[PDB]
């Protein structure tokens, strides 16, 4: 027999896999593993809402290979320790992954590589988190990555991706090739309760987002859907414009792989094809996708890419250290209703606007706190269920004008950018229910409003609801004073 091992990581799903096809090629058996620390998870930094999602994803992926006379193998402990004992016990011939490019994960995947060789065992990598190669977009750039937006659109326009979508595992090569299963798997190999990695789940909610690749599959249609009515120069809908949960978002999916980035370039492409009569589409129609790829491209040979220090394309900046008024900011507590909506929304569902993260970001660092980008990378990475290490860091990298410098804009302010956003303030009273009793005209600046209106909104401004952390008119100016004597 020959045995085959796929190892799950960030691609949790069964379309477009071609390690997973590759791997089952030609072999006898397969045992589709992830690897899960609980007791490293009990230390975790990151909140329930990013492990109920991923846990979903894998209770999806049990329930689809279970169509297939499958399932999967979550093996509790550490790669580098597990890997030995399973080459062993299963007698494994290949094993599979989806290629990783950040420096971690070439780190980890290098280390298991030496253990695999040493036993004499085939290594299957695929490239297919991302749309290319990111080495050769790095050798059209002079040899470096590019570092601006701009640039990498410029040579990403010279390009196509590597492949397209493969097809999904069906039952047709599952049939010839059979997976050994005990009749106590559920019990030595399957998916973990919340309860399991150290979580009191009382009182919690259904997700907003469920997880896997099944959400992901119905989600894409329905986007697909969404967005020929906006090319359509159609008619104007009542959910056109929503900072609430979209049903039709896909962020999270294409950050677990639960939707193929490569399937979702080709779907929307096809899209303006049928839609605008066009084979050429422009490149921000990928705009989700490329400016991914993009901090992909740039943190890849970059271990430092998420801190201040030591990180060589990240600006030294004198941010202060004030954990009192970060916690403030991480728990919603700002007294700026605008800023404590969003990251309410955050903690409780843990998807946000891209505009809203914006909004947060400037907030906290050159805006008005004057608090690190890394504080806010480490919070999103807590709480934001498509955080992704080096989009996460990048990011903030380039709203706090720390980096990838291009887009120079104003910051927000967290007055009016909310009260422009949604005028009458439905969103502060659905994510501060405590407001719910202003008029629009004091929802964003409840600290402006008369003494009467806060008694009949039955909600005194300091007491009930915390006065505003800073003075933001004071705050912005001496930031923006000191971020020009760092650039002078």
């Amino acid at each position: 027999g020959v045995n085959a091992v796929h190892w799950f990581r960030k691609g949790l799903r069964l379309h477009d896999n071609p390690a997973l096809r590759e791997c089952i090629q030609g072999a006898d058996t397969v045992r589709c593993v992830y690897i899960l620390d609980p007791w490293f998870a009990g230390s975790s930094n990151v909140g329930i809402n990013r492990w109920r999602f991923l846990l979903q994803c894998l209770e999806d992926l049990d329930a689809n290979l279970r169509k297939l006379n499958s399932r999967l193998f979550v093996i509790r402990g550490q790669p580098a320790d597990v890997f030995p004992r399973l080459f062993k016990e299963w007698n494994i011939a290949k094993l599979s992954i989806e290629y990783d490019s950040e420096p971690f994960g070439k780190e980890r995947d290098a280390a298991i590589k030496k253990l695999a060789s040493e036993a004499g065992v085939e290594v299957i990598v695929r490239i297919s988190h991302t749309l290319y190669d990111l080495d050769k977009i790095i050798e059209l750039n002079g040899g470096q990555p590019p570092l601006t937006y701009k640039r990498f659109q410029t040579l990403i326009s010279r390009m196509e991706p590597l492949e397209m979508p493969v097809e999904t595992i069906t039952p047709e090569v599952m049939k010839k090739c059979t997976t050994p299963v005990s009749d106590d798997h559920d019990e030595k190999y399957g998916v973990p309760s919340l309860e399991e990695l150290g979580f009191d789940t009382d009182g919690l909610p259904s997700a907003v987002w469920p997880g896997g690749e099944t959400e992901a599959l119905t989600r894409l249609e329905r986007h697909l859907e969404r967005k020929a009515w906006v090319a359509n120069f159609e008619r104007p809908r009542m959910n056109a414009n929503s900072l609430l949960a979209s049903p039709t978002g896909l962020s999270p999916y294409l950050r677990f792989g639960c939707l193929s980035c490569r399937l979702f370039y080709f779907k929307l492409t096809d899209l303006y094809k049928k839609v605008k009569k066009n084979s050429s589409p422009p490149l921000s129609l990928y705009g989700q996708l490329l400016w991914r790829e993009f901090f992909y491209t740039a943190a890849t040979n970059n271990p430092r890419f998420d801190k201040m220090e030591g990180n060589p394309i990240c600006v030294q900046i004198p941010w202060d250290k004030n954990p009192e008024a970060l916690a403030k900011w991480a728990e919603g507590r700002t007294g700026f209703p605008w800023i404590d909506a969003i990251m309410t929304q955050l903690r409780q569902e843990g998807w946000i606007h891209h505009l809203a993260r914006h909004a947060v970001a400037c907030f906290l660092t050159r805006g008005d706190l004057w608090i690190s980008w890394e504080e806010g990378m480490k919070v999103f990475e807590e709480l934001l269920l498509d955080a992704d290490w080096s989009v996460n860091a990048g990011s903030w990298m380039w709203l706090s004008c720390s980096s990838f410098f291009q887009q120079f804009f104003h910051c927000y302010c967290p007055v009016g950018f909310g009260r422009r956003t949604d005028p009458n303030g439905d969103y502060i009273r659905r994510y501060l229910p405590v407001l719910r009793g202003f008029p629009a005209k004091y929802i964003y600046d409840p600290w402006n409003a008369p003494e009467s209106i806060q008694k009949a909104a039955k909600c005194i401004i300091g007491v009930n609801y915390p006065k505003p952390m800073v003075n933001h008119a004071e705050a912005s100016r001496l930031n923006i004073e000191r971020m020009k004597q760092i650039y002078q």
